[PDB]
């Protein structure tokens, strides 16, 4: 039994390497067609802004439809599903939520909305666990678990091509901590270090996003990462705040009919559209370009423009229910925040010698610390990204003072909330 | 009716989920900070009785009669004020400590902060300064347990959660001290301590508190300078994974091997001195004078083992050369931990998993020239695989590693040739070197109370 698990936890992470390293081509070709297309018709503006508008209004359209049509679950994130298929309180149904995942998503994000990869990529890999698990009739607890959390974890590793954050996510944030789930986390490792050599496989050496080797956070320094740790522990609560009041806004717009649902999503997909070209830091997934210009220089109001211009941006998409995620995006908006902080510290404090870049590092993930309270996960999965360790000791102080400051200020994880509501929607309807 | 009443109850758990009692908070910062204090000083002190030894050695070099003589001494008697504190003051000191700490956070081991603090620290600065191969994080670990038990204590906190965390915090900040590794300290809990988890008795906000404050004030007197520097090693290419996947197989093997001897050598020593204080005290000056030998010759099979090694392990030696100081240092290892002297066996592991590890590379690095391997890149993947295998801690072996050597384009290698071991070892029958130590050392503890 044990081998089997272990044999199959390594099939679903391999699997779940390529679908993933599928999806993210899939999505990256829609991409390059919208743009390449669009560069067509460049010429002039007759069509030009109307071309923007419809293809990524569609493209959107094409997402929500496939969602509200036939699998309503595939919508937005997919990891608070997840853990709800882990608290044995939620189906798992991949046969059409894979498809549907993969095309709607490949919709969405192709129209060029901001939301990540992460989200569809450990749901699809959440399934995939599932499936395997199904296509050789295996129906143990353990067996159940450990491969719906390798899924998971190898998704997440992944979309990000860290394999540490992938198993942290899990037993920091996935699994039900208060639970005897029977998961095996070697298994489950096992998987995401497939997945990983797949990535490698098909995307080589080098990384996602590209920092340089940033400078050095002398002692006499540190404090000020806790003051920037404290921002995010005020904003985190807030931004899940709106990311649920939002959330509600549309419902009441749409009322849950197909028709207008998806309407609005090519409304929404459109506007996307539209920003795409002017002003694109407003739009996309996030780190596609922005974490690494930001750890360059910028400036604090630009900065700190782009910033709310964004926190609006990702909040439609997101909330809007397309699938999607809203952990990469915040991933940028940390950056932003924290370079805009940095950049001002840096002139407030000239004995210094500050560098923004440290504090953009520092911040890129304290917003999902304070939003989701995965301080470990986001510390480790920002360190395989930026590879800058000697600035581990900001990164803690940031994120985890978020972290604290989060939940003595009123805060609940995002994830733990959006499942909450899901289940509390369950049973009242039926 | 089941599950409209199991999602009530969930949802509960779920909007209340890592929520930390700002009582236990604030005190695992206080606990922390205490236990880098602590911490520092006891490395500060260790190094001390080093020089004063070295030093004062080395001004009788030019006496070759005279020399030999006091490198016995010297560190026949340090490591003999070791061996004797620990014997007459405090027992449960003696040996790693981590697996006490372990007993302490199960109900089943008493933490006597009152004789263990002085007795571990003095202890450990007398066999650790003389020469011997044990770690420091033996103590460290043991010490921080230990500190947070106290602050416990004289606050009055009795909560069930304050006291698995702040000692779970203790250890934890002083797993990173020993190292400057953080993420190590904080893993290390978290990769072991899954049921104090599922009963909501430790929280992963508490421990990290506790250990970035004793990260902070190891920077405030060490600065940035890292414990050991390995240089930028080269890349591992997809199509060499495979071999990291058989040197994983190798440690496996090794591993459940290793736990084996230290608990049979372990017995040796116990027929021995049968545990008469005056025997125990003597063949524990004898082992430690016997490093104090090889000290000064043949320095690789004694130290605590990074001291000097994972760095020129990394570089160059022949593969002849290598597994010659592996089997030297694997018996010299054994000696001085099993023998019950106040040391961690940590550390040592740690050596003995990178030279092993270079041999490898060495002898595969020939055998297939079309990949143009360099040693050094095997070195750091094995370097945490024997513990891994030892003690079960994978994922804690791997980012220790990471945060030592800091040569992150070498992850896959790392975590295949780690969680590798770790798997074959499990599968081929072996037990967490510590949760063994710990129920053996509850056996003996019965074996006489209801003798
Ligand atoms: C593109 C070349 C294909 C070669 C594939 C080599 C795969 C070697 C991977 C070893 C992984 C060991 C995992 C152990 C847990
Ligand atoms: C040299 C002592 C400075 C202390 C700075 C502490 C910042 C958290
Ligand atoms: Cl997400
Ligand atoms: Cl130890």
């Amino acid at each position: 039994t044990p081998l089997a698990i272990l044999f199959m936890a390594a099939v679903v992470g391999t699997l779940t390497g390529l679908v993933g390293v599928a999806f993210e081509k899939a999505v990256s070709w829609v991409q390059n067609m919208r743009i390449g297309a669009l560069v067509q018709v460049a010429d002039h503006a007759f069509l030009l802004w109307p071309l923007a508008f419809i293809l990524s209004a569609l493209l959107a359209m094409v997402g929500y439809f496939l969602v509200r049509k036939f699998a309503p679950e595939a919508g937005g994130s997919g990891i608070p599903e997840i853990e709800g298929a882990l608290e044995e309180l939620r189906p798992v149904r991949w046969w059409r939520v894979l498809p549907v995942k993969f095309i709607g998503g490949m919709g969405t994000l192709g129209a060029g909305m901001v939301l990540g990869r992460e989200g569809p990529t450990v749901q699809i890999g959440g399934n995939l666990g599932r499936m395997v698990l199904d296509v050789f009739r295996m129906r143990s607890a353990e067996a159940r678990h450990t491969l719906l959390a390798t899924g998971a974890a190898a998704g997440l590793s992944a979309a990000f091509n860290a394999p540490l954050a992938g198993i942290l996510f899990i037993i920091e944030e996935m699994r039900p901590q208060f639970r005897y789930n029977l998961i095996s986390i070697k298994a489950v490792f096992t998987g995401v270090i497939m997945s990983s050599i797949v990535f490698r496989i098909f995307n080589g050496e080098a990384p996602i996003i590209e920092v340089g080797k940033l400078s050095d956070a002398p002692v006499n320094t540190l404090w000020l990462y806790l003051i920037l740790g404290i921002i995010f522990g005020v904003v985190g609560p807030v931004f899940n705040s709106l990311v649920l009041r939002t959330q509600d806004m549309f419902q009441r717009f749409h009322g849950g009919e197909i028709k207008k649902w998806v309407l609005m999503g090519g409304a929404i997909g459109g506007l996307c559209g539209i920003l795409g070209l002017i002003e694109p830091a407003a739009a996309g997934g996030g780190f596609n370009l922005i974490p690494i210009a930001a750890a360059g220089n910028f400036s604090v109001g630009l900065l700190l423009f782009i910033f709310i211009t964004r926190v609006v941006t990702t909040l439609l998409c997101f909330s809007s229910g397309a699938p999607g995620g809203i952990f990469a995006p915040m991933l940028a908006l940390g950056t932003l925040l924290g370079t805009a902080f940095g950049m001002a510290a840096a002139v407030l404090f000239p004995q210094y010698h500050l560098e923004a870049g440290t504090f953009a590092i520092a911040g890129m993930g304290a917003l999902m610390a304070a939003s989701v309270r995965a301080p470990l996960t986001g510390i480790v999965l920002v360190l395989e990204m930026t590879d800058n360790y000697q600035l581990i000791l900001p990164m803690i102080i940031t994120c985890l003072g978020a972290t604290l400051l989060a939940q003595f200020l009123g805060g609940k994880p995002l994830y733990s909330t959006i499942l909450a509501r899901t289940l509390a929607k369950q049973d009242a309807e039926q």
